[PDB]
């Protein structure tokens, strides 16, 4: 706990509504403003999804443009971290296609499952031609990871070097209705289980609803870094809507304040995630 | 490891060829015979999966009646469990219909995961019919678990009243590429992660391939139950093909009296998984 | 994580010097003192070690009612706790006769274990005759756990009716050199398997120094109950000494209003520990 | 699991009576001809107590080099492993004595752990002292463990230079009534926990009593070495005494070929033990 936090912050999303959580920003202009927020509360990174006017889940590289510049105006230091995970049920053509835009880091989701009522779909070919993707327009790639049989799929593609990225950052995304929770138990097994599958890989963990505070507080101790954002939880305590993702980051850097461990700098996370 | 012991023989499934496994019993007379002599060997289930006579995998109720009558004159007190899995990428409506021939036991997959160069799909509203049919035909699930994650989906289905088998028993299969692999960490944590959200629930494990041993060895000190055959492994050791499905069953009886873990009677195993 | 946090404060101890921590309270008017302040900072429990005015620590049952009615008189609602381990190298004789004064509770070491440059001596026979004197004298025990098997050994006295309280409180100490230490995997580990070993016992943690903080965040958010102070930490962060007890106890109070854990009453800390 | 398995034959100890057990090894004749027969039966290491020929435990190098002698000249190949521990009582001076013989092999204890109704004392300073002689007389250590914390008080004398041996080979002893017990979730959590603290230690599991069948099929599939023998188990099956500990360590062979895990040769034992 003495080692420096990454913190991201995922402000959007691609299903969180206005009408449950009135602060979600839907513009370039709102995603920016909160951005800025979020980096003086510690965020080091931001996730990105982007969405249309009218809230719809957007894919426009002409879109994801707009939020990449109104972003990275405001911060120049923060890094821009876009989702080719999408709304689930998109076509996998439009999810591939913003890495030409060329961003630090994008994500790149590990496998398939049961997500919620409908199935978050990465084919094995498709999660191939994703990963070359990366290598050829030179993305570093956060690797998402819902369940322990990921661990095992993203070192048989290491091993056949289709991943080449090292060290690789995975992300635990803990708590999906259909992928493994957020247990303690869980979070713990999965550091351990990619240690010995892995054993260079950095880690993230992203808790989805009830799980952002056990979550969090295992990171906080165990060297790893956290996700929050309304993407994944909209409430700052239950049943209690939060003001705006900045204070979900600012929470966050309160209790590694209280237990001294440090946030990295903007120098700190861009070697850490290997992206210098 | 004094708790009595219930072996299921995987005869046949769906992918394994008879060029790399000649002893595979593709027709229900070699399905009855193999089964008779897994039978004699120490197992008291066969998990069936039906084959056309040129080897491609079938799910016509007809087929599925004539291997189900064949086993069932040849060894009366064994266990048929139908698969309802099949083939990956054949229609549900195909897996489901069997079920209408009221076998004893039959397998529920209970998510949708990567399984090799596809994808295995269960989707949510198909894994929600195929418990409905289980109870309007009366069938005891065996309800199969990949991955963590599909234990709490399990959990959701029971506390909606969509499962009502109680005690339910699940089988954890470890070492499909996609899924959970059958390391001694693995198959450790999730019989203790299935103790936490399903308490009454009794489990088995089927280690494919290379997994085989080392799922059967910690069963074999847990209290689990295991299963083994050529759907799974055509194996005896690396590089040597198996001679028969009973020549697995058999090491496996053989190590459990070595250690001194009774192989259950027919009666005690229709007793546990909740047959009578 | 709604579940009541009980704090414990360990005040003094027996090896910790003024010349280390210029604030350690001695006499019991200091003891009294820093026992409300721990109270109103969130503390419900008092670990109670005595000295003699020179620092000596003690056994001697009048300066232990001296220090037991100071405590009362300033801060009756706490409840005193006295340790029966006191100082290394004590007889055991004198360790059990303040049971005599018949506290609330009492703390009751599960083995022997070497202990810094000594040895923890708790011989078999000394256990089992300081567990009828709980019974003898109506005092609820705190029992001391270092080691995995001290929780087996735990619960072969329950077994046999030696311990007969029930919910039983157990207490992991964890960061002894000699003991287990309190990395995370290992509370994770100690709470696991006392569910298993002892399913009714409820759980606290003590983090001896730089294990304050992973003890206590995961103890936060598994239900654990936390012990802090400086018998066990002197340090508020790594080289920074602590100002008081009160410092130490009003963090843990804060991490658990950031997360919205509530701290148990002074009349919910005696219902979980059943000393009503 | 293709790794070699070296099985260590613990064939007397200081406790176990010939009352109990009628075929009991207790003169160096005996204890020679019962080394040969475990030789044949696959094993690579024999651990010796000595008795007088009343049975009385001894400590004496006369009747040390007796033993020694006698063992070395019917099976040369054999690895004649000392005890350290010998009897719990028994003074650490005559403890660290038949060091002096130069053994190629002696045991190390960790610590000190409450075993049965008494106390198995490892003084901190003796453990050091002992440490020196191991240099002094040039004898490789197996380093007993019974509970977790002494596996982070082995890392600080390896980070102070106490012990130097390297690869170092830890036994984990389970089942001894005070110490850790030999369930199958306390060896996973021990050798995970070894790999973390000491990453290049090789590892031995001894399982008390029942827990020898739990113990040595985990240790089969996870890379573990084995020790059997009348000293931690005098039974076959529960209430079935074994007939010798050739019978035992037959039984390990038998279960070892049927999983395809070679039996280390003498060079291997010596290679993997770092005797040579
Ligand atoms: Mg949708
Ligand atoms: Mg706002
Ligand atoms: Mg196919
Ligand atoms: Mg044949
Ligand atoms: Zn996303
Ligand atoms: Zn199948
Ligand atoms: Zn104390
Ligand atoms: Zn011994």
């Amino acid at each position: 706990h003495h080692e420096p936090l990454i913190l991201t912050a995922a402000i959007t999303g691609a299903e969180t509504t206005r009408a449950d959580q009135p602060n979600l920003p839907i513009t370039p202009e709102e995603q920016a403003k909160e951005a800025k927020a979020c980096f003086e509360a510690g965020a080091r990174v931001i996730h990105l999804h982007i969405r249309e006017d009218d809230g719809r889940p957007s894919q426009r590289l002409d879109r994801f443009q707009e939020a990449i510049s109104a972003i990275r105006e405001v911060v120049p230091e923060i890094i821009i971290q876009i989702s080719t995970g999408g709304a689930v049920g998109e076509s996998f053509d439009k999810r591939l296609a913003p890495l030409a835009l060329k961003p630090e880091m994008a994500t790149l989701n590990a496998g398939t499952l049961n997500f919620g009522d409908d199935i978050f779909i990465n084919h094995p070919a498709d999660i191939i031609r994703l990963a070359e993707a990366f290598k050829q327009y030179n993305v570093v790639p956060e690797v998402e990871v819902y369940e322990s049989g990921m661990v095992d799929a993203v070192a048989r593609l290491i091993k056949k070097g289709i991943i080449t990225q090292n060290p690789l950052h995975i992300q635990f995304v803990l708590g999906v209705p259909g992928g493994m929770s957020g247990k303690p138990k869980n979070l713990m097994y999965m550091m351990e289980h990619l240690k010995e599958e892995i054993p260079t890989a950095t880690w993230a963990v992203a808790g989805i609803g009830r799980w952002h505070i056990p979550t969090s507080l295992i990171a906080m101790v165990t060297g790893g870094h956290i996700r929050c954002g309304f993407e994944d939880n909209i409430f700052y305590h239950k049943g209690v809507i939060a003001e705006s993702n900045a204070q979900l980051v600012a929470r966050l850097a309160r209790i590694a304040k209280e237990i001294g461990r440090p946030l990295a700098t903007p120098e700190q996370a861009r070697e850490i995630l290997a992206l210098n």
